[PDB]
């Protein structure tokens, strides 16, 4: 079979199952919503709000961008030192760790979510709390004797849409669905026996270095803050369709290094080398060839896509100070969480050129107003967003605070078991992780909060008690 | 005629001469040279030691560096702050003094250069003894009188390639030659009638301030050497390409200093305009503008640089410290001779982050074992070096001495009229430069002086008396 899907290379026939036309989000109570609130993605055809196009096209419409041209590489000598000073600064900041075996490199994987290529069933149903059994445990088993031998095996993705709440336009306007990669549960495991370790030492210095994929919000987050808030200028980029526009090459760079800094690189070696070949991705009618963009599947991902970040942040500041990367790195401090950036500098830092030269490497960094221009830099932190939390600092030291959306969102709608209609009511925790969060925002927004949430609870399961202000603002600050 | 020659823009043809391929160096004895010794520097195409390449493509290799992105600038705050400081010192310190007259400025200059654009002839090919006459009279006359009505005129720098004796592996194997820059009569009158009266009342305290440029190593030195031994801590940081590492931003505030404190601001603000402008240097095809680095042609630019390198230090030190610029002088003892430095603190120094703010502004300083890394800070200012000499101390007290290697080289080698092959020996029969000799070479003991008594009374039955080791011992330190 061949041709040409989405614009993309046709490579064989889809395994994969149809497209989910269900969500997880129930509403609280049968009132209307309020005017401008946010709704569950499309659904399909099944969808009862609105008249729409059919999944395939909508996925379609996100796998446009993969076809798209890539931008210019940065300079090779640019490239090359930030490559360099990056891993250097890796080897004096990482603990050498020992090789993941087979057991917990299967006991790092979460249960609950698909098996992928070819079985596309539930893993906790194939897990006895020890290891894999059954189909599962067959192609467990060959993944890991292919990793131990060093051979290549090619990674089958599986393309999905994402269930999350999105902004009303988004279903009675022009449909927009998030692409979902996917992973076989066979790369699953080689992946993980090749970078947990790798993944849990940049763990363990989540703090010192500015990959902090794993932290935690309440506890460590004043800390970086503060890290953050000892330099001069500070910034976040906000790159729209930051996994489509990635180049290859960046990802081959960061690769390169998480297998050097692995305790078996060789293997490792071959891992990434089939991680990042031209990927396989199955729409459901056909497997495709995706040359370009992030696979966004592989549980270490996340890594990646983060040291990909740090890469080209670090390149766009020596193409515009034009001074060595550890000059830049010794007076700045980073924080990367894949597509999410804060940057905080000491260099006078010449916007129009950096963001020239971000546009230049095929990135799409955008304003706040969305209009067009270079980007703003502040001389203050307060006020920039990470991990949708806002950045604030008050007498008691720096935190980062849920914005009030998600929190009204929250309390508009639950997670549950999948249904048709986002409408119905759940007749069936997180509502005081809710109360924390409306805490940092001032005793009003708390006794509304409050309110809602004792009027909710008396409606459904048990009562729950509704703690003063200052209790639960000093249980979430300083715990 | 456009273009970019050695990565810099074109602006006209060049009247420059051809490069020298003579030497001024002669041989002392016919004997056999020592393995591994000093050779003047390549002599181009007719050199008979070597096949190189031309002298135009060594001057391309020196031109290069200038055409690179320079550093960053210091923050606006730091060096505001610490031009403040050095104006108000040198306001405490300077003597007022009298605008140069036309006959001054005209006496000032070495008769034994060229006159640069357009004449490139010897200037005392046109001097009485008084002022100038003919061609470089009237280039003179026309100069004062630009000075006078305050009317820019811009500058025609020459290049040329300094002759010096070279390590061998400059000769033998990469072949590098030093890039020089001359000036033209017309603005080196200007530059005189503007800054000589600065440059004279900063020579006659030579003692009390870091700008060096003056003293004698026999009579201020133990003085200066003392007062830096006053501190606790010392430092060389032995610049790289001190000159092509400039900025012209650092240079205008230093001129502006310059400037402030001249008896005739205004003209001399011209001066200093029409001497920081892009720069016009004849390569000998083309004339080029060179936009950044420094201008090394005018009799005044000694102190510019020396300027420069002082504000430079101190914005380091008042970035690593952060204490008040004052502060830092109080507790430092600064010694600035162009491109060659001393530098004695009791400041607890960071080096790291020293090293890094200094590399930062395009700087390239280096340890003394040739390694990267960050710079050393001693305990003792035994070994360090400044004008040639190793700064020694005894009993006596501080004074300079001259290495072994340069006495036996300059028993090697005199200087003498301009010749092809530089192993002819002179038959023209050097008593002062002999004496100067046997006083260095006094100052490293009995044993030592013994040798070189011996080499002078060998090298001297050919020509044209040795006095007792403590007589002359005497004469260079207490004299």
């Amino acid at each position: 079979p061949s041709g040409t899907y989405a614009g993309l290379p046709i490579a064989d026939y889809g395994d994969a199952p149809p497209l989910s036309t269900k969500t997880m989000f129930w509403r609280t109570s049968p009132e209307k919503l309020p005017p401008g609130a946010w709704e569950p993605a499309y659904l399909g055809s099944k969808d009862e709000r609105v008249d729409g196009p059919s999944l395939q096209q909508v996925m379609r419409d996100q796998l446009k961008p993969y076809s798209e041209p890539r931008g210019l590489l940065p300079p090779q000598e640019i490239l090359d030192a930030v490559c360099d000073a990056i891993e250097n600064r890796l080897e004096n900041t990482l603990e050498p760790q020992k090789p993941w075996t087979f057991k917990k490199a299967c006991e790092s994987l979460d249960k609950n979510t698909s098996s992928g290529y070819p079985y596309h069933k539930q893993k906790s149903k194939d897990w006895t709390g020890s290891a894999f059994i059954g189909d599962l445990g067959d192609q467990a088993t060959h993944a890991n004797n292919m990793y131990e031998m060093g051979k290549s095996m090619r990674p089958i993705y599986t393309a999905a849409l994402k269930d999350e709440l999105v902004k009303p336009d988004k279903i009675y306007g022009k449909i927009k669905k998030r692409l979902l990669w996917g992973s076989d549960l066979g790369t699953m495991i080689r992946a993980a026996r090749a970078f947990g370790p790798f993944c849990d030492a940049l763990k363990e210095t989540c703090i010192f270095n500015p990959i902090r994929v794993g932290m935690s919000m309440n506890e460590d987050g004043p800390f970086i803050f503060a890290r953050h808030a000892n330099f001069r200028y500070h910034m976040d980029a906000d790159y729209t369709r930051w996994d489509s526009t990635q180049q290859r090459a960046i990802l081959k760079r960061a690769g390169d290094i998480m297998v050097r800094l692995s305790p078996e690189p060789d293997l490792a070696r071959v891992v990434m080398d089939d991680l990042l070949a031209p990927s396989l991705l199955d729409v459901g009618d056909y497997k495709i060839v995706v040359e370009e963009g992030l696979p966004s599947g592989c549980p270490c991902t996340t890594q990646l896509n983060s040291l990909a970040h740090w890469i080209l942040t670090l390149c766009a500041m020596v193409e515009v100070t034009r001074v060595d990367p550890d000059i830049v790195m010794q007076e700045s401090e980073f924080s990367f969480y894949g597509d999410d950036e804060v940057v905080s500098t000491n260099l006078e830092l010449d916007m129009v050129k950096y963001t020239m030269a971000l546009r230049r490497y095929g990135l799409l960094p955008t304003r706040a107003d969305k209009e067009e221009g270079p980007l703003e830099r502040r001389q203050t932190l307060q006020g920039i967003s990470f991990l949708r939390r806002a950045i604030v600092g008050d007498q008691f030291g720096w935190y980062g605070r849920l914005d009030r959306a998600s929190i009204d969102r929250q309390l508009l709608w639950t997670k549950g078991p999948n249904h048709q209609n986002p409408f119905e009511t759940l007749p069936g925790s997180q509502l005081m992780a809710l109360l924390g969060e409306a805490a940092m925002h001032g005793e009003k927004y708390y006794r509304t909060v409050a309110s809602r949430v004792s009027k909710e609870a008396a409606q459904s399961g048990i009562e729950m008690v509704v703690p003063r202000h200052r209790s639960v603002l000093r249980w979430v600050r300083f715990g």
